[PDB]
């Protein structure tokens, strides 16, 4: 990760790039979605609010996804703030990735020609005794739902087809993310 | 485990300590039930059938149970031999362990005084999609009904009273096991 | 593993001594070594006496898929009917061998575990290389939906789905299904 | 971990970008709660007081909980400070999470449409001499209480109530969060 | 293990040799997989004969309350009296087997050590879970300081007082206590 | 620790507050020494004020703690939050008299120091010795610290002793509960 | 591993080794050769003219192992029949295919696999050339072997074990690895 | 390293004269950091030459895309530069340069072959995973197709086992334009 | 263990017990006094008149294991002669002084090793207390039985065990721990 | 690894040493070792094109691959570069030490110089192994003919020289062909 | 280990030998091995207290404190005790080789002997590091001592011979006084 120098009138600045990239709205989301991963996307989004909150931010995602709570702390602050929150998918967006390149400003969700989305039901597990299951079982069904239903909102496709579509794993060209209503734009060059 | 040899007309027989107690009709299950100990149970209990499909057999029980499905196996094969089965408590008859116990020929299921009785909720796991883990939760609590149902029908307790009971582990003294059920007589002096 | 001795003097082991009277006890999973127990066990009986039955006794999570037809296929190859009985459960290649056994003699024991499902492997490596392991686990599923769908009457393209994900039946469900002929009472 | 830096008459002020939204009043708690977290909010929170007792501040919460010990010790600083702390939820709020999200000032306790709110009992362990263990439960037993007590107070539900609900893990939406008394509202878009 | 030979041809091991006489050594941890076999051994040599006496010989650092319990319930059930010698060190639930012989009959070597202590155990998990450990770990203990009480003649709250912490006792000093009845000379 | 190009923590150090929130060892007792040294240097009169948050630690890095508070000319005014086990708890009672607190909600737990003998039977005899002597000490100091008798600090220290923070006060460990 | 009785004791395996019956049902190494050999050669001293039968079910293993098996069925007098049940992959199938002129047998479910030798070389350029030199060789002498054994070309060989080639019962008989198909 | 605090060390150097330099595996951390100097270097001048030196055995296959299409979505010439080796999707990258601009030194190796992966559960999982490399392959191979000149099938063929070029053969296959002369 | 036959398969170690001989050559734990406790009690059943013979080749163990055997030698009726072969140190050179009077040999070359017993404690310094009290009572023990057994003076053995002390057979018979050295 | 401190900037002992045009290898060749020698030789061209460079070479050598990034940059950029061998050259090092500027290579007195064939490995199937097998010979070709043209050796010596461990003396690296010069004192 | 049956008993071979009187080391000397071997002593010599017996040594040595067991035992029975060295006879093992009766220690033509000093280790205070010093120093002592009376030779010598790993060809540890022929053919 190398360093970027500006000098000012009043001294200089020592920005590594993706600092340097924040400063002109840029957030790059390059890893597994967690806590620290989620942590950081949120502050940066607030932070940038904060600085004007009339000027749109840029999300570019290359996940494999994660977290389903770290993720949904993402896409609520998305949601949350004033400025429009432009998607743009690099490389994979695969799962939770997915979802958050969904979930950006109608109109402004964006992917690479030869990016890769991926789809699918989310993962989860229990231990222990047969009530301890059950309950692990109705909560990850309840949040599989809920994923199915603000997708069906973002997509405009039928709940009922996302349940069959990510039944199992589901690789999606960018032309096809485009036609399934995940991005609205191929950013061809 | 230590030999027993005996002379016979034609020959001498080595017997290891277990054997020799088989001879008399005597079944030892003294460890953790899997499928290698529910294996040589059903084994032992098919031998002793067709040596004399008449005489009682007798079962002792220190176990801290195990798989059900390997309980289940001598279960099912303990109701369809011909001859009584006798279930003696020692130690510890916990989970599996104490519905064996109380899978003995009616009349004739025991306990020592200072043997203890454990009954709770069937124990597992799963991992993967949502999917997965609602055919294995679905699963758990069909086995737990099928346990709770059983256990009903050998003790005339009711089913709703059972699954109240073994919410969580539940101790029980020798006198106890009696008076719920699980065994018919504390075996004096 | 207890002791029988009858009478010089015969010194069985227990499951020795059960394979005197035809019982040919699986209670483990299925591999190479187990297989090859078994059927070693099915070409000694045969050859002991070629008309009485055999008895196998079924309670397996199953296992590798060619061990199991190593099993399937000396089960068919020899002269005795060999009857199939499922005590506690019988899954994967399990619930296979438990079809497997001669017609009108296959059992299971009222509270006896019936699941099938897909078979299970892995690919490593190049493309090419992941693409011939594919092709080859999806012909070995091809092959045992056909031959479980000759056992017990249901369709190839019915099994094809009940085998999707894992499919746990009862014992009665098991006979209705086909895959075994009588629930054994008491 | 992405820097933002500041021009000031002095010179050129890096900070982290929690540093940034710390400057805002922002705290941030994006992990399990262990005694290296509660000792850095617990001073965050002191120093935000020192810079100005009368403004509101605002935590962050996406944590699936931790120590019962550092939780209180973040409970008791937001008590004791003069400054209202607002609280808001965003992905999950479990176990301690949920305790410190009910702990913000009265009126001033959000969660995001799409956050999640779990309850439960605490949990620990008990090793050696049954004297020994059985200190050890004593203990755990009364810090359920006083966790039940302090809830019964911060929503409005009894402690009979809170004590079934947390017997196995509940999940909570934002919404059912709102009823049970834990958030004052949930934040709309 | 050395062999002993009978002149068929009888090889024994040597502790199946002293089994002859009647005699059981209990020389290890106490777990389940012990219990097993002094259980058996004991329901042997009742069979054997219901009259004469049988010689546990006891050196051992307890282990498993549950199947100390196994051999404590067994050896008052049957017919013949267990004289319990202990040599060497007869710990916790070992101490308590020790206690547990034959009125009359419980010995120790002079040099010999006996110990008593609380019982031992863990609880994770829940708050309710940790406390159903704890209320069974402490009825346990109440079970033992009981019994120990009416073989012993000490009093219960006598013994709660003496078990706190670790207490080693002298052969002579366990037959003060009542643990033993005699010191065994020369 | 949030980060300024001043680490949280060294920004209260500049209001003379000492933040003690983990295990003591050498390297946190290293630390604090300093930090007590460093504002003696500063100003010694006022006031110190040490956070404690401790399951306590090295017996032997604790009294590097306590002595330092003894030998500064400062008042250290001792606020338990959360939890202060074992030697933490001793700490939070070394605070300067009548300067002493604990938060509502904290807990404070008083026990025996633990320890190991290996070897020789007169090197067991040793380090038996030696921490029975270490017991004393610490039981002489929070009797003159609590107000209560080393013969029930003896007893009350023989097993996990867990304190409420209005308990702590009663004890003596503690002058004040820190209302609201 | 079950005993019988006739008073004699045998387990199993050995039981069937009374009927000339040797099982492989594992991987190949030295240790299985050995143990495969030296019941060759018990079976010839008590009888050169009897069949022998050799089921297989192996998923192969070393080459070198492979050859002390192979080598001892075509050195002794009796008739090896080799009977395919399960799988006999890699070095599996090179023995099966070794069985007695019209004598090489599958049973209908059976899989039979073919390929590559593998193998491995680390160190110096020139110990990689002879070890690379080596494993090349032994390729040839399978391939020489095989083509003699199943009517097929070199040429033919050398592709189709390329990679990983799986065949059904069927195939193999067409292949000339078997000459006939077990039923029923 | 070697550092200036001022940390600034010697790439943050060479990024100022719009050199960027990848020296390892590619992955999602290396493909961030390639892509945020590539768009980093074009908001400060759109119409300067990027140069980019190539010594990787290659990576995710994934993470050489998020690379390969930022160089074909900025507007700044990137120049490929292989030292060393440039294997798989090194090799890819390596290629994907403006045309008339990539390059290898004279000793540097080239290495092009088929994407590796894994798949492991049920028969329909395995399917699922074949399927996808495969098509990821035939990706690839189109791409490399329009790069290189040749025919999808010749770099089917080429690819099926491990190939090593040489820089000479890496320019008569159409994957660099010139060998760079001392 | 080698084997032999008699007109009946014995193992050496089983061979030599017919001579009424017991061999100690290793550490001494629960499961080796269990042996040793068990053979002496077999042998006096079949003889309580002969004497026995018990070789020693031991790094000794636990003590506890060690008085068991101890305690049994004393009990029995049979005189036991005690034989050091190689090494008897810790508990192994206690059991050799435990004897028969005027019947505890060594070979020349043989070496004895005397010290204080070992031992371990973690935990609260009252458990620390009562273990350190423990291993001191039975270091008294010790040193009591020793003096008996070689006329030394308790408060010399307390010296002389303060470290390892390695003797030479001979000095071994000058302290009383032995009563001959074994010729030639 | 010390700061130095300039008046006018914290420098590192390396940066401050990469002032005078000095580039230290003190270290086994890798991706990322390569990686920066190559970035310090062309940031030293960009600072002076016409001054000449000081390569300092303590190294027991490793990745041929690295090891020819150095050494085609070395030949690319426009200054020389002097090699100075300071305690071992090893494999691949010593590769690097021979690639210096003509009459510019350079080792102290009591420094050594290994020579070596390249090192590899191949796991898989006979054709993996062949196509593995036929690389590391070709790079022992390439390595050889440079050596060769380098040393003014024959090819048909190098091979021999190199068949196992060949460890030299500063003066017998000389003799050699290896360096130009062993540096007194 | 194969099994060899009588008319039936069934001998393992070791055992088979044994009634031949013949006992075979072939392995490391520990308190295991010793425990055997001296059995094995002790049960030859009640069977026939004048007949031979043969110990055949194949061994790279071991514990010094089992080595004399076995020593103390070969000296104190009546039987003559042949050694046959076979393959290496190194440490512990070429010392109880010259512990065979004298005239009757052998070794095969291309058997090796090796004698070196006894190996050890100390850790703790420095008095007992000093403790441990004296003792392996008394037992370097008592070893050399015996192989001067075994062999002929001086002890200055065998300390001189021993201070590193002295491998001796079989015709050199004739010539040296370990044993008495080298076996032909």
């Amino acid at each position: 990760i190398p360093t970027v120098i500006e000098t000012t009138n009043r001294g200089e600045r020592a920005y590594d790039i993706y600092s340097r990239l924040l400063k002109d709205r840029i957030i790059m989301l390059g890893s597994q979605i967690d806590d620290n991963v989620a942590n950081s996307i949120v502050s940066q989004l607030l932070f940038l609010q904060a600085q004007d909150s009339e000027k749109d931010i840029y999300l570019y995602i290359n996940s494999p996804g994660g977290s389903v709570t770290a993720g949904f702390a993402i896409y609520d602050t998305i949601q949350h703030i004033k400025p429009d929150v432009q998607t743009i998918c690099i490389g994979m967006a695969a799962s939770m990735g997915s979802f958050l390149l969904a979930a950006g400003a109608k109109g402004k969700r964006f992917a690479l020609p030869n990016a890769e989305v991926m789809i699918h039901q989310p993962l989860g597990g229990a231990q222990g005794q047969a009530t301890e299951i059950e309950i692990a079982a109705n909560h990850i069904l309840k949040t599989r739902e809920k994923l199915n239903r603000i997708l069906s909102e973002r997509t405009g496709q039928s709940i009922e087809k996302i349940q069959k579509d990510t039944d199992r794993d589901n690789f999606l060209t960018a032309e096809e993310a485009k036609e399934y209503g995940l991005i609205d734009e191929v950013m061809v060059p």
